[PDB]
């Protein structure tokens, strides 16, 4: 979370400002008026949480379920995008379904020996497995999926037969997408809706024919069962293919949609009879959501043309071909505000009235409950390990973990900034804005600290707007991956309030390729220090979605969305899951910390695993790496900086003196505040056993250095918001978030505010 | 074996004084007074001796044992604690049971080849054994044990069809366990008790069913007999889990013994109905023996929250749940004394009378026999290594050792110290105690010497109290692991004389997670120039266990214990054993030594194997290594080491004439005693050998250096003590017990001491 200026964001978090979404800068900033209206409505739906194991399993095999899994691991793997996965699959199906020899081998693998198939006798001595080791050997791919699919392909023609002896199961993590972005994601959600037909057709048809081909009872079959097999299943390569190309489709129904949304002359494109409202483009026109694709389309490429235009297509196919229609991806489908009903909203503020904070954000989980394994591997190959929760610890931390969901209660944790907004007076009000105020979310956090890639970094890039140029496909695109679905953040809950639009195509000097936004007229209080566009008569109209919000009525969220924990341990006590790696090792840590008793220092240190009373070290048990709550309490964190750094420059004059003692106060009891927490942090599970072991430590380095003497050293307050603050931050430590200068310059906080209490206790 | 003040014990040996046992270290020495009061009676028993052979042999398998067996290699192993290993058991069990490919190839390497199980035909071409060669190519183990356990588990499934073919056996040590010791070990010995269950489901349940599925009669079976064990091992797997968690229930059920144990409030916890005395819990009520559970408990740990506490339960299953009633391990169990009547006492001293020698100790054991071999392994792959004895010096060299059992009677030879209480009159008493005079445990040296770490580096570990963090999870824990047990020692005997019991909780000013050892207000002499506590009044009530015995009577040890030597050869002419390695390798020594005769050297030395008069040199001939004793002549050493040093000091000044010469007197029949029992050591089988060869390297020398002409050195004393003492010291040598620097010690013992004789020789 950061903040800007409301009349200076362009010159602020320029890149923020939509116009930036297109190539505008200019000596004006986008917008002027003109016509055409039409709220746009129904927005694709909301793929945030619901994660869930599925399974492969079985190789009767559905295609659709595989899809959402390519693009699962696609987002999630090491190769962007699913394109050029796709690609590779199609490389791979070649490799295989249309390279026979190999079935011939894999015949060989299952009843194979001589005079195949040993007539009509059964005998189907295999784990479906170890056909898939006998792949293995075959060609490698950097990313096996569907080298499971293929076997399980090999399952479903050789189910009629028997061979159906070797059945086990197949399982997988989903993945959280976001909001979701960008057109190339679209691309490969086409692709992928190629790939729901690319496949099936080899995944189906099939053969309920030949048993084995009977011939009573059936069969003898040599490298028949392998011929019959790929020779059908390369001639169902044939039928797939899709033809008809990715970025083409969707930059034309793009190109039609967009100047559809044209109020300057949509010229030789238009609408038609039909050309459209072919009982389903028209749906489109309801679905007119899937707004800034049409943004970037111009943004990253330029001219839209629709190259295999026709007339009568399309229209005709194409449209119908769409995506969202054939429903791959979490590209998820909706009406309006859902996608919105988690959007936090607190317009605070004061006199002015409007301007000075107005905050948002969202409603959020704590199931506390977070789980460990070791990765039992009955086979070595790659990574099919199968784990088994290790509850004795993975329910205790859980338990450590319950106070502390009532601890940062995010939206009750709003309302501290909210607080701050009465410091300081007095009433500017025109001279400097407005503030951001506004964002702090929860959900760009997360979106990047998933891949760990540390969002924090991207924040900076949408300040200065343009990227860095990191240049790496795993870097660079990376943040833009963010950024995207940070526009598409303001964007859906700035369709509430108000369904207000259009607009104009903004050509500027350079150059008509196309460029048009949206507006949003609202409705207003009649005065205007905030925004460049004073256009208050009767309502702002207005070029930039925030100032909407900026105008707005704190409403107060509804939001509820609030994650979970998936089962996991009642299915992997079964079948191996394949995000591993990734969950990573993970065991710090050591956190070590003095007590200046009087000219000694005494630093203790504690070893982890005990404070759970466990013993001795384990090796190799894997905690995950839970997200969500590291975006609250960084944005906990940060806010902290804001506040103290605030209050701060307050004393340092505002000036006049009523406000100072105010403020200096204000300050003392935030800090106060936060020392109570911190001890439902520790001293109430686990880390009272932190404190426990630190007294041992320090006592016994007492007696080793000689003296207990003066080790009066478990009494009061000093020492022990020493000890207790030091404890919850430690357990927060073994909390796998926050790392740890967070921690130094959270003692850093305390120390100067006051410590006194005696709150203790 | 050492000493420590009485008085200023807490000031000695604080880590000893049992209020170390709790974090109490304060302005005070614990205790106070208070209330409840109950003998905690009935401790578990003697796991100490009762080494044997154990058979895993057959594939009908019996968990039990394996459980006991998990235990003792844990103990015993490279890998503390059970806990993590039966972890890693039941990732095998995973990557094995649940892992069912291997099983196809499993039947594969038994019957097969084709169209399985080739009808109803016998051939079961299998040792038992190349089974398990075949599971060692599979996923290694660090310690395989269940790695046979998995093939018994093949056998016992294999069993009623025709594959006991096979049929062998296979044999492994125990190892001896203390106390014995910590609630951690109790941990151990709790998951264990899963593993009676977790292990027993697929040890038992299995099939009678399917013969071989008969059909008659019976039966083909293709992978089918892979597919029916494994997925139904697989299937016992998931009913074992044991669910509840190992640290947890035995967090509680010793929660709610503690704090029954309570004098100071229970508060919510509470005896109640159904809470208590469920017909076994309350057994426990008398099984309070196990107390210094509670001690560590909050002392490892700290508050003990009964978390998964319920109120109905447990109670209800958990109590019930308990280990012991499980009895796996050396858990053992007993009525009182038992585990005492292995304690010497000697309260020995005079006219005070209490207070300045008090010994105490344990009878012993001395079956000479001892044995070594070669390792004989008819196949590679890890140490299954058939062994047979050599008696041909394993007898010979355990008749050497017959004298020596009558050497050092270790009761008489506690005599010695006590004897040497007259030394130094006159009477104190007040002004410097008091001594320890008490322990010089043959036990404790032996518990740590038999994994030679040397137990004589924990002893002063226990006189700071603190363990001196030699981090190593092998290193420092280790020597924790004694010191528990010598916690647990004098508590035991500190339980006859008396029941007195309770003691307090001693919450001090910090921190009341519970405190609270016990009390002992035996009966007393109306003197007290022992014991901080004056507390004479009628007796001493009294705060530590020692003062008891402090006070106590002589009494004199009942005490028989004294263990054996396992038949081994017997067993190993048909199999294998597995503590081996181990036992080492193992042949030393090469005892050269001088005879300065007139300005000569003339030194002589002597290659052992020959001494037995055995040729050649034997190459790998196991010797193993023996305990026990090594504690005795160690005890023995260093007693001696506190003899010469009183005595000598006595002399330095006491004072006053007719004492000294007394104790210079004294000293000299002390080392004229050790002179003639060390030709017991030697010249009578069969060191005898060894002046034997001595005189002929040294003759032999003078003809070669030229004159024989001085060389009458076959003759007197001075020479003759000279080679005697350095004879019996020699095949001490090659007694696998005192290393050689007490022989130089010895020898300059006896050196100023006179020698004179002329006793032979």
């Amino acid at each position: 979370g950061f903040n800007l200026k409301v009349k200076d964001l362009n010159g602020s978090a320029r890149g923020l400002t939509q116009a930036f979404a297109i190539g505008e800068l200019k000596n004006q900033l986008s917008v002027g008026a003109l016509q055409l209206p039409l709220q746009f409505t129904r927005t694709f739906s909301a793929s945030m949480t619901s994660e869930l194991l599925w399974e492969v399993g079985k190789g009767n095999i559905d295609p659709v379920m595989y899809a959402r899994l390519f693009f699962q691991y696609a987002q999630a793997g090491g190769a962007l995008s699913v394109d050029e996965l796709v690609n590779q699959f199609t490389e791979y199906h070649q490799s295989t379904a249309c390279n026979p020899e190999i079935w011939r081998k894999l015949t060989a693998y299952i009843t194979g020996s001589s005079n195949r198939a040993i007539k009509a006798d059964a005998v189907g001595k295999v784990p479906p497995t170890a056909i898939l080791e006998q792949l293995r050997t075959l060609a490698p791919s950097e990313h096996e999926l569907f080298h499971h699919i293929t076997t399980d392909f090999v399952c479903h023609v050789l189910s009629p037969l028997g061979f159906i002896l070797p059945d086990a199961a197949y399982v997988y993590r989903v993945g959280r997408t976001a909001t979701y972005p960008n057109f190339y994601a679209l691309v490969d959600c086409v692709r992928a809706s190629d790939l729901r037909r690319m496949l099936t057709a080899l995944s189906s048809v099939d053969s309920k024919m030949l048993q084995a081909t009977f011939k009573a009872k059936g069969a003898l079959a040599p490298a028949l069962i392998s011929q019959h097999l790929a020779n059908a299943a390369t001639t169902a390569f044939e039928r797939s293919r899709g033809n008809f190309d990715a970025n083409a489709v969707v930059s034309s129904v793009l190109t039609i949609l967009g100047r559809l949304w044209s109020p300057s002359t949509p010229k030789e494109l238009d609408p038609s009879a039909r050309l459209r409202n072919t009982n389903g483009i028209d749906q489109l026109r309801s679905n007119l959501a899937l707004f800034i694709a049409y943004q970037d389309m111009v943004k990253q490429r330029g001219r839209a043309e629709v190259i295999f235009s026709d007339e009568e297509l399309s229209s005709t196919i194409i449209p119908w071909f769409i995506e969202a229609m054939s429903e791959v991806s979490p590209f998820k489908l909706r009406p309006i505000n859902e996608t919105t009903s988690y959007i936090g909203q607190t317009s605070a503020i004061d006199h002015m009235g409007q301007p000075s904070h107005v905050v948002v954000y969202e409603d959020w989980q704590f199931a506390k409950e977070i789980t460990a394994f070791t990765p039992v591997k009955l086979a070595n190959n790659s990574n099919q390990r199968f784990l088994d929760v290790e509850p004795g610890i993975s329910d205790r931390m859980s338990a450590t973990l319950a106070p502390i969901g009532n601890t940062f209660a995010v939206s009750a944790f709003v309302k501290n900034r909210t607080a701050v907004y009465e410091a300081v007076s007095q009433r500017g009000t025109v001279n400097s804005n407005g503030a951001e105020m506004t964002l702090g979310f929860p959900s760009v956090v997360e979106r990047d600290y998933a891949l760990d890639r540390d969002p924090m970094v991207a924040i900076a890039a949408l300040r200065t707007g343009i990227v860095d140029e990191s240049l790496e496909a795993r870097a660079s695109n990376d943040l833009k991956r963010s950024m995207f679905n940070y526009y598409a953040a303001v964007m859906h809950y700035a369709v509430a309030h108000n369904p207000e639009v259009v607009v104009s195509e903004h050509q500027g000097v350079a150059a008509e390729q196309g460029s048009l936004y949206l507006v949003w007229n609202v409705r207003t209080e009649l005065r205007i220090p905030v925004g460049y566009n004073a256009i208050e008569g009767g309502s702002i109209r207005t070029p930039e979605p925030l100032e909407a919000i900026a105008y707005n009525k704190p409403i107060q969220p509804s939001e509820v969305l609030q994650a979970k924990v998936l089962d996991l341990a009642n299915h992997t006590t079964s079948i191996h899951i394949w995000p591993w790696h990734e969950a990573s090792t993970e065991f710090a840590y050591e956190d070590a910390y003095s007590v200046t008793i009087r000219n000694k220092r005494y630093t203790a240190e504690v070893k982890e695993f005990e404070l759970l009373g466990l013993g001795q070290r384990r090796e190799r048990v894997r905690i995950l790496k839970p997200t969500v709550a590291h975006a609250i309490i960084q944005m906990w964190y940060s806010w902290f900086v804001e506040d103290d750094r605030t209050l701060a420059a307050a004393r340092r004059t505002s000036r006049d003196d009523a406000e100072k003692l105010a403020i200096d106060g204000r300050r003392m009891q935030n800090a106060v505040t936060l020392l109570r927490k911190i001890e439902m942090i520790g001293t109430t599970g686990i880390g009272a056993s932190a404190v426990h072991l630190a007294q041992s430590r320090i006592v016994d380095q007492m007696a080793g250095r000689g003296l207990i003497d003066d080790s009066s050293d478990l009494h009061v307050g000093i020492n022990r918001h020493r000890i207790r603050i030091w404890a919850g931050l430690a357990v927060l430590q073994m909390m796998g978030l926050l790392s740890r200068s967070e921690a130094e310059a959270l003692t850093k906080v305390l120390g100067d505010s006051n410590a006194l209490g005696m709150v203790v206790a």
